[PDB]
């Protein structure tokens, strides 16, 4: 007794679809709302319950949609009941139709969305449409879909380099940087246009090697600023968390066009980031058409015995307690490399999971793998060696998590030998940049506490105790156990000097309290780290006992591997078996 159903596909807000949804599939809307507008050109196609494209007879053709791809089985009939949308939407013959359960699919591909006023529109595809007939005592049916819901695309890269529609693909390759560098970042989001969201939030954390700079974060919509009051801005020493308000919200929902939001910060390269271990940051986005709870995983160092637990608490979208929702998976990433190391799952019974044999010098992180209605709350790290989520049954999508670039510092091993090949104490040494003229490394003092200035000092006095009373021995008075005494002082000033070290600079003098120095141990022991791979002069400021003065600077390379590639030279520890450190021969006076 439904004759005919007519098809309107709109472009309209939530608001305006639901000022459609109330009044009435049914009769036409006469007024329809304000913004709404009517696309014609829109290719609409008829299938059966069991989603078989069907004939005007009601008869079905061989070919079907799949229900969430919307891709069919094999050519489109020349006999199926398709139709493309008028200004007045897609009037179907349904005289012919029994009286049934019927799907109506929009074919994307096949439609060109044409507006009001003939402007050639992008929209996303409707929600198929499942209709019985008779509709009702309807002898001219019409039909209002809703669309689909268009993801948001991201990216996070270095300034310039970030692309959401295409993200550059050698992100894992890190980008070689020395200690106190400010590496300038980039966060670009594009928000689908007719977006209805509560909630728009992104969330950064970093690797400890990675100091976020305080007051450098700077948000714009469609290349224009946004004002303090569109945004909530939380910072903290390993990153932040930035919230759009209601009025920044408005710049970003209900948008006729894609929106743009660019985040643009800083973070700056400390004494904490290891050689040739590379420095992350780790980027979420937490949107949502419900209030969203989720935030970016935060990385922690696993305990002193190489173990991370996990704790999970489940709540409703409200934060009452409920039982756990589903087994919840969860990657154990390394948050340096960005590898998986292992997978977990909690199952229903259990709140807590431990992974075992990590190295307590990285850093490792617990990625969820998304629970449909759930969203992950990684709670602020407060110990080694445990990592709390809270999962909040927000009802939203996953969250956006793209692929981070990442940064690395490199160094160099040396071994202080004479012409017999034995090694040899307290050598100390300055490293310029060049062999004429040319400033030597030393600490900038101003990114340099007193108290870390000082111990540098007091390291340095206490090791000169150690190599005087080493010299005092005779030959065979230096044995492992004396030898072992200067090692330690050396370790200790070595240490001293790599924590004062947090930015480099090039100065004149050799001797200037900043000037880096390093002293050969029992071992004839020492290294250089925080360092851009290049060309460097080792100078000899001070020759160990009975050896002369060395009047040429020893030329050396910083590579990517020059720490910890074999084929060098000489080994650096003992029983270590790699061959790892460069010699700096000593010749005796004449």
């Amino acid at each position: 007794t439904t004759t005919s159903v007519t098809v309107h596909k709109l472009l309209a807000t939530d608001g305006d679809m639901d000022k459609i949804a109330n009044e009435l599939a049914g009769n036409k809307v006469g007024v329809l709302p304000a913004n709404a507008k009517e696309i014609a050109g829109v290719m609409f196609v008829w299938t059966n319950t069991n989603n078989e494209i069907i004939d005007e007879n009601g008869q079905t053709l061989g070919v079907n949609i799949d229900p969430q791809t919307f891709k069919l089985s094999g050519a489109m009939p020349a006999t199926a009941m398709k139709k493309l949308t008028e200004a007045e939407g897609a009037k179907f013959n349904t005289a012919n139709l029994p009286a049934a359960k019927y799907k109506i699919y929009e074919i994307h591909s096949l439609s060109t969305y044409v507006g009001e006023d003939g402007a050639t529109l992008t929209g996303s595809k409707a929600v198929p449409i499942e209709i019985e007939l008779p509709l009702n005592d309807v002898v001219d049916a019409h039909v209002y879909p809703k669309n689909t819901e268009a993801k948001p695309k991201i990216d996070k890269d270095f300034k310039g380099k970030a692309n959401p529609d295409t993200p550059r693909v050698d992100k894992d390759t890190p980008v070689n940087h020395q200690v106190g560098d400010v590496v300038e970042y980039e966060i670009v989001t594009k928000i689908p246009a007719l977006a209805n969201y509560a909630t728009a939030n992104w969330s950064d954390r970093m690797t400890e090697g990675l100091a976020f700079n305080k007051g450098t974060v700077k948000v714009t919509v469609d290349d224009v600023a946004l004002e303090a009051g569109d945004y909530a801005l939380t910072e903290v020493a390993t990153g932040f968390d930035l919230k759009l308000t209601d009025a920044g919200l408005a710049k970003v929902n209900d948008q006729n066009a894609e929106k743009t939001v660019k985040i643009t910060y800083s973070a700056t390269l400390n004494d904490k980031a290891i050689v040739e271990v590379p420095e992350s940051n780790d980027v979420t986005f937490n949107y949502g058409n419900n209030p969203d709870h989720g935030n970016t995983p935060k990385p922690n160092k696993p305990n002193e015995n190489g173990d991370l637990t996990l704790t999970k608490t489940w709540v409703d979208a409200t934060g009452a307690p409920i039982p756990a929702g589903a087994e919840a998976t969860f990657d154990l990433v390394n948050a340096q490399t960005g590898k998986v190391v292992q997978t977990v799952t909690l199952t229903t019974d259990k709140n807590t999971v431990t992974v075992n044999g990590l190295d307590k010098n990285t850093e490792y992180k617990f990625v969820e793998r998304s629970i449909k209605g759930y969203s992950a709350d990684y709670q602020e790290i407060t110990t080694a060696g445990e990592i709390a989520v809270k999962n909040w049954k927000d009802e939203n999508p996953k969250p956006l998590d793209p692929t981070e670039p990442k940064v690395v510092t490199y160094g160099k091993k040396f071994v202080k030998v004479n012409d017999k090949d034995n090694r040899l104490a307290g050598a100390e040494f300055v490293i310029a940049n060049a062999d004429n003229a040319g400033q030597y490394l030393a600490r900038k003092a101003d990114k340099v506490s007193q108290e870390e200035k000082q111990l540098v000092v007091t390291t340095k006095d206490a090791l000169d105790r150690a190599v005087a009373a080493y010299n005092a021995l005779t030959a065979q008075q230096q044995t492992q156990q004396e030898k072992e005494k200067v090692d330690k002082a050396q370790a200790a000033y070595n240490a001293a000097v790599i924590a004062a070290n947090n930015a480099f600079e090039w100065v004149a003098d050799k001797d200037n309290e900043n000037v880096v120095k390093l002293v050969s141990d029992a071992q004839g022991r020492f290294e250089i780290t925080g360092l851009l791979a290049g060309t460097y002069y080792l100078e000899e400021t001070k020759q160990p006992a009975g050896y002369a003065l060395l009047t040429s600077r020893q030329k050396f390379e910083v590579t990517a591997t020059s720490y910890s590639a074999t084929g060098q030279g000489i080994e650096y520890t003992a029983g270590s078996g790699k061959d790892d450190a460069t010699k700096v021969v000593n010749k005796k006076i004449t």
